[PDB]
């Protein structure tokens, strides 16, 4: 294999390869364009070391309080229905809906598996919406809080068009601290420097911008509350206060206990309850903490008690469901809230003195934020351009593979220089007719026509010093284009003014009858088996000027009418009335017929088919011949097709020149 | 060896190649579903160092103090007879039931070997249970403790469903501590930061978080009975658990499917040594007359299916033999194995078969007086079979018999002798050959093979010509030629071969340009 | 291949070469000199560390300082329709206008088309102005302001002549802090050392200069204020701590605080302030010709390599004779409806084509008849040029000659010869025409021609009537030599029914466009039929230098005449 053999084989199969480069390029395109950008923002933290630093940033403890203050636990997700809807939404221009939820509480379902409850909340106005956890319809107002079926949502601002339909999902806190983490980076970068480059990205340029402000905020303030922690009564306070709190939930699980020694409702509103203490005795603390490090007017303060009035309003429900149901459950109830209640304070005040612990012991003074969060705009993934690239290169190497295989691969024949180095004489090289009436009657100046009107002055010098004027045809395999040749052959030796008699003995698939137009009653089977004479099996074609015999019906035993005496009794007397009879038959390689005929005709042509038969099939049909006794003068190549790759292995395509006058 | 026959031989043994890979990658997907699968807990520990710390981590003061405190000396694990009962059971959705256990004595058994007591808990309903040790049966309540047979037992709140077992094991506790140290790691992610990360593994995620949280507070206690240490992070729980590995686990199982599947594609590959296309023959110089193909089918194919592929292809022998046996001495040919079950009957039969619906008569003699069933095959009076005559005691007419669906005479071994080889050297064979040798135009003789018995040898003295029969894969190419050697040397010229049962195969395809299977050629109706 | 083959090579492809390496150059020299110069300013930073401040100048906070007090937010462009009008202007030598803009307050539409509004304006005078946001015109003056159409806008001093088109652009703040670090750097000459130099490109020399000192100034003055902070808040606690020894203490306390508050000066040094280099650092013109002229040569000699490699064609008569086809003539391209023998007798190709004469004289006697079928291999091949050529020279020498045209699809004969083309050959041969009418006198000629005639629907059986053949034994009487013309034998058939009844039979071969195995296959299919090629004739032969070092000859012939 040589250059020009490669180039030969490119230009080629050029059309797979353009096909298969186009398909993956088209599919990098399409990812490239409907990936989800990814966004990137960063601050910069100066530090009075910092890798104890960079590695209490990354903590679950510090993370949390972002995830608490930001909700990063309410997942909204504008519903696309296909894996690609979002992306191409997004390039319509259709700007991404948001909704805004300051309060989400799922009926917590904790099942095996799904420990992530999912809602679908579908907008219908500019106020109202309606949500399905399961199918359970419900209609919310924007404002006004929902506390139905063990689901308490607060929905505001919402800015979607009608029809909008959103998964929202309450993940767990350590999953979103898991998530927040994933994506979140902290590095020195200096390794001495105090500074601090904080990275984050997400799909939502204008929301991690506000987690990292939010993080950066948070440790800022750990470290500022870590001077005035040192004189703060905080410490003692909790010092006196957490024996307190372990007393009382020490009698709250006595009295359990002795209680002790599971209705649905109850136990989901018992939860519901649960929940909001929680959320109350954190926000709590937190306007704690922020009336001494912040503004009462900060807007931080302001959604915080207003989160406080809205927590209340839903324990006052919580409270009215209670007071609704049997008190037999609502003593149980309200041990089981007090026990419940003491665990997660007891909980809360012990992260808060671990807290305080860890923020006084901290030998770093003063840090000061210079850089707060910014988003670059330019998304940071896809990377588009690199993409397409990849796609392009894939694409080359998939085609340039496929290419290489498919010629390693190949066994049929490529030019009668293949055959002819066996010693295998071919007499034409047919083309391949674009193109139920003859070829060479319907356009008699065809290509495939010319090239047989060479086969015919091949032939007439052939077929001189032979022993009769029989000439039978055998293709090597079936559907080698052997009835087109000796058919198309018959039609332009006729033209010269002879006598052509073209029998079909293909009395197994034989279809010249058909093709010619048939008397197909009396054909050669008929005549054959004794049921018909010669003279009324010989019909004539009507855009030829040879006769033909047809196969006849299909008879259940050729190759045994074939050796009938009645045959070459046939051949003997059309020999005398014909200038030339051309006989269609079987392969050799399928049926044995042609092997005796061949004993009848006194000379023979193999047609191959020109990429469907092998070099060692057509000298597994010349020596089958030989073996019974019949010489092939040699083969007709059929079916022959242009290509590159013949010009350059070899000199010549052999697929032959048009050449007339244009008009 | 190039890319054509590589990929020749692979579509060949395609369905082993695939089969074998399948099974391992069933396998690895059956693994990677009934793996327990093994969580991990995560804790963060400041240190003001972190070389001392790890050491003592990791002793067995503060894991043993945790194991004191935790008791996980009792070892509680839900009963599921196989080793793939539990991966199953989970698979399915059925909650793993647990039971509470605070305080059990097994009544330290410490015999030679089993230093670890262990019994059997029955669960009957979320009330009582009972015990089973070594068949000894007790009853037992939740709440009451149990003071019985050398065993103290103490269950809270059992969490199972009626019929559920636990095996319930006393193991030691140093054994114990061994078993926290193995799933209990400590690092430093930044090496030279006073973070400590501890790490915890196990299968039950919320028992491994305890663990953890009591590690860290044991040894923040034993800190405090001085340099501060302080928990950043107390221990949660990772829910995706880290082992096992399912895509690398199934990734590995097709990669060594693969593997697997071309090693042994290789094997065979090298260590066949039967033809594998008449050119094997050919090179050295063997005439072959005709590839016999594969026919999927006591009636002869030639006759029952006509149509068949190796019917055509004997049919395509016939018109090799009718220009091959012209110049012989006489219209006697003789077939013959080269291997026992060649299917060489099967040839001589069917050729026997095609030759005579041509008009012509044909008599198959079964000259394998001692394994010949063309009596068996075509029915039968086999008394007066060629045994028979040849012993003496019978006539030339009587042994003759006329095949239904035939169309040729044929003459049966008769019983089988106890000297094969020397009645067919008795002139009376050649007598028979040459009185048939006119009132026939053909006789086609069975011989059994010449590499088993020498009596094809002698048979084929008065035979003007003779085939061997080979099987495509099961004789190799030095059996042919042994064979015709062995002819030569006794006498007997071979004219060539009959290959047999050729299958389609892409390898032959490749190696040599045809498959030499032969096309299906008929109108469809 | 060897050097005198690579040498040939290079020799005779020179033209697509330079032509090749001379579109790169002129690409090159045109990028170079249209290509926006781009200055670079530098500023020399020392610190008595150097890790951090090099992030801090870098930082958002310094530099959008810098932005907010050099109004960079405000982005003016000279507008150029194309991507080169920048650049040929700056070659014509007109001067960059610029306007000094103070204020700018556009009505920021941020919608997702355009984040960052723009609006265009245009220059009228030295004074006045226009401005046009999305079509809407509105007409300001240098001095008082224009508040309209939510469009608030401060021009001062325009310095450009009229018609001039400014493109405006507000830039969100950020954008123009990501513009400015994009181009803005900082490095540490030493790797360890105070020194800190800071580097700012851009097209405009001084703007950069007083963008990197504004850089400098800003983050000199932020490093002496944290030391004044400090100062100051121990002053500031002192003070707040005053309530006699301890007063007049504490008085020397603030007093110390004081001083130490206003002496600035601290960790940071300005050595150099910017200057701008004035040779532009980009474009790098002279290694971009370099590049150009490079990458020229490298794609000229990589393409002339494949066409080397990729050619199959004929190249000399050495080619044919390695098979063993006799050559009798390599006829040359002729530079130039009369015949070439006749129009220009002294041309080379008409030599050539007298030294096939003297050659064929010898091949053609011992043959059956003085019959001659020219064939080709390919339509195009030069068949009828080099029959009609060699009619005519040897009609010259006293010879009858009859040229026959027997290639009845494409024959042009007739049309060349001028013709009375009614009763050619197909006539003849169709049964309606005698021997006597078909034969025609060539004017500037000597010898016989028989036209084709109308293009018959059967070329091929026409000629295989007996009349044919009883045409050329008529002719094989009444003339010395007889020079058949067919069509092409890998096209049709025809040629080879001729040429059994013809004594010679030569190819013509074309030069390049034909190839060794498509003459030999012509050959093996003339045998095949039972005629004998007696050799070839080689056509449209050019002068190469590949031939002459690859072969030792190039087959193209001297002239030969006494110029005079």
């Amino acid at each position: 294999i040589d250059l020009g053999r490669v180039i030969g084989e490119l230009i080629d199969h050029r059309k797979l390869i353009i096909s298969i480069t186009s398909v993956f390029t088209l599919f990098a395109i399409l990812y490239a364009l409907l990936a989800t950008p990814i966004y990137e923002t960063d601050a910069l933290i100066q530090i009075e070391q910092s890798a104890p630093e960079t590695a209490l940033l990354q903590s679950r403890m510090i993370l949390g309080k972002t995830i608490d203050d930001l909700n990063l636990q309410i997942q909204i997700e504008q519903k696309y229905f296909p894996v690609i809807g979002r992306g191409l939404a997004r390039l319509m221009g259709e700007k991404p809906g948001n909704i805004d939820i300051t309060r989400l509480y799922l009926p917590d379902s904790d099942d095996i598996s799904n420990n992530t409850p999912s809602i679908i909340l579908t907008v219908k106005d500019k106020e109202n919406y309606s949500i399905n956890s399961d199918g359970i319809q419900l209609n919310g107002v924007v404002g006004t809080l929902l506390n139905e079926k063990g689901i308490s949502l607060l929905v505001n601002e919402i800015d979607a068009k009608p029809g909008d339909q959103f998964v929202i999902t309450q993940l767990p806190r350590l999953k979103a601290i898991s998530d927040l983490l994933k994506s979140f980076s902290v590095a020195d970068l200096g390794k001495d420097t105090g500074m601090l480059t904080l990275t984050l990205t997400g799909d939502n340029p204008k929301r991690i911008s506000h987690i990292l402000d939010s993080i950066s905020q948070n440790y800022l303030a750990q470290n500022i509350a870590r001077q005035a922690a040192q004189d703060a009564k905080s410490l003692e306070f909790l010092n006196q206060q957490l024996p307190k709190v372990r007393a009382e939930l020490d009698s709250a699980e006595d009295k359990l206990n002795a209680y002790r020694k599971l209705n649905m409702e109850a136990k989901s509103v018992l939860d519901q309850i649960v929940n909001v203490d929680n959320q109350l005795n954190e926000l709590t603390f937190r306007e704690a903490e922020v009336s001494q490090l912040y503004t009462k007017e900060h807007p931080t303060y302001k959604a915080l008690m207003e989160k406080r009035q809205t927590l209340q309003e839903e324990k006052s429900k919580l409270n009215k469901r209670v007071s609704s149901m049997p008190s037999t459950q609502q003593e149980v109830l309200r041990l089981s809230r007090d026990v419940e209640s003491g665990r997660a304070v007891y909980l809360q005040l012990l992260n808060r003195q671990q807290e305080l612990n860890i923020a006084k012991s901290s030998a770093i003074g003063n840090v000061r934020i210079i850089d707060n969060a910014v988003t670059d705009p330019n998304p940071v993934r896809p990377k588009k351009t690199i993409i397409i690239v990849i796609g392009v290169v894939l694409g080359l190497i998939v085609s340039v593979v496929l290419v290489l295989f498919q010629v390693f691969l190949r066994r049929g024949i490529e030019s009668p220089e293949q055959l002819e180095e066996i010693g295998i004489n071919v007499y034409a090289s047919i083309p391949i007719s674009e193109w139920d009436t003859l070829l060479a009657v319907g356009n008699p100046a065809d290509l495939a026509v010319e090239a047989i009107r060479g086969l015919r002055t091949s032939l007439h010098f052939a077929m001189m010093e032979a022993k009769n004027n029989v000439l039978m045809i055998s293709g090597a395999s079936p559907s080698a284009g052997m009835t087109f040749i000796s058919s198309n052959l018959a039609a332009t030796i006729a033209i010269t003014g002879k006598k052509v008699l073209f029998i079909d003995a293909d009395l197994r698939k034989g279809y010249a009858h058909k093709m010619f137009g048939h008397k197909n009653d009396k054909g050669l089977s008929e005549f054959l088996s004794g049921q018909a004479a010669a003279e009324m099996i010989i019909d004539k074609v009507e855009g030829g000027g040879f006769d033909y015999i047809g196969r006849g019906q299909i008879p259940p035993n050729p190759a045994e009418l074939l050796m009938h005496p009645r045959f070459e009794q046939l051949l003997n007397w059309a020999s005398q009335n014909y200038d030339l009879i051309i006989i269609d038959t079987p392969p050799i390689l399928a049926v044995t017929d042609a092997a005796i005929i061949g004993r009848y005709a006194g000379t023979c042509l193999l047609v191959a088919r020109f990429e469907k038969n092998t070099v060692k099939e057509i000298d597994v049909s010349m020596k089958r011949f030989e073996q019974s006794g019949v010489v092939v003068k040699g083969c007709i190549l059929n079916g022959v097709v242009k290509k590159a790759s013949s010009y350059y292995r070899y000199g010549h395509n052999h697929y032959g020149y048009s050449y007339y006058d244009k008009k």
